[PDB]
């Protein structure tokens, strides 16, 4: 959940650079 551009955090709250999915 921050503004980044790689993959998403938590169930479309935002993005991350460590992937969940």
């Amino acid at each position: 959940c921050l503004g980044i551009g790689s993959c998403n955090d938590f169930a479309g709250c935002g993005y991350a650079v460590v992937c969940f999915w």
